[PDB]
């Protein structure tokens, strides 16, 4: 099934943050309405927050997270969770190898902000 | 119901990161095995990371997050999500006022690391 | 924080199912647009389905689950999870006692339907 | 990534419930310790509960959900969510066609019981 794609409320600012846990250099692309809006990269086996940024969901509210290592797309897992019908978390995990820990690149999207 | 309490596998490394979205300075205490193991303090209304660290779950694996603003405990909401039966997210949202956006202090705990 | 309240897309069909795990008779009230749309009542300590039905979120899409035992409101825990950005689960757990297993009345709301 | 596989605490009773929302007959298999422990088959576009039973996780605690339509395996999506660090939901969605709603056969596993 498709993973890493989330529908946020339109024209809403959200935070996107990436974590690295791999010996390979991670590259995270965040697309809004099918267009890259932010890219983060880094190499850490100690959960370094390789990047964070505030984006606007735009008119479509469509957000997609892509993870690649040296140009090679990683296998993704994701889900969205809503707490007290207000706080939203869109989560993504990724595997760039076969040890299957799926934390090589971890991305958390949260909203609302402010 | 109790919130902000998670049972992680014992003696395991996990990451804890806090984001702030409030006019008030957020104080995030992380207790492991019933003893404070880390504390983050910061202020932001733009989802800035006010702290991130790697900790160990201790002998019981019990990890608790508490949030307060100038001594006043914030109401918490939380949940744990597991993807592909191995990637874990312990999530916490908190409210320091009455607008109930529960993002004043957002905390993400993730494991495994490395 | 408020629990058991979910905002579904307006005028959408959804399923609601209640399970019981308590010595006490569980009374589950499902409100739509702040009005009772269905009530399930039964007793079971073996996860028996005390009710399942197809409802409509109505104009507002506001859905709320209330659980009471002998008239006394049970404490609730809840969250919404969305898989592959299409499959939604509105989950509710309730506690009518002190053992805090929060399964005394378990309610699962799912959409979209077929 | 692998989906529909869950690790529950060993020798623990859990509930497994399947809903149907497809034009095709859904075949849901629940394997405990790599052995078929329950099977539900049915057709419904209105969330009929085609099956709900209480099973024991066995010595391994490994539980797997498989869904097929007339011998053809459906693609699965899944996740586990834990509320108040006590109530567990193992969620599964399945897709038999081309409308990516993954609600053709929906399975919910919950524990603890009683
Ligand atoms: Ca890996
Ligand atoms: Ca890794
Ligand atoms: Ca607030
Ligand atoms: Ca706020
Ligand atoms: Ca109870
Ligand atoms: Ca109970
Ligand atoms: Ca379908
Ligand atoms: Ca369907």
């Amino acid at each position: 099934a498709t993973q890493g794609v989330f529908t946020l409320p339109a024209n809403t600012r959200f935070g996107v943050t990436a974590f690295a846990n791999s010996s390979g250099t991670q590259t995270v692309n965040v697309l809004v309405n099918n267009e890259t809006a932010a890219t983060f990269s880094g190499q850490s086996t100690n959960n370094a927050v390789i990047g964070t940024q505030v984006l606007n969901s735009g008119s479509s509210g469509k957000v997609q997270v892509q993870v690649s290592v040296n140009g090679r797309p990683s296998d993704l897992v994701s889900a969205q969770v809503i707490l007290t019908n207000e706080l939203n978390f869109a989560l993504v995990g990724s595997e760039d190898g076969t040890d299957n820990d799926y934390n090589d690149a971890v991305v958390v999207i949260n909203w609302p902000l402010g």
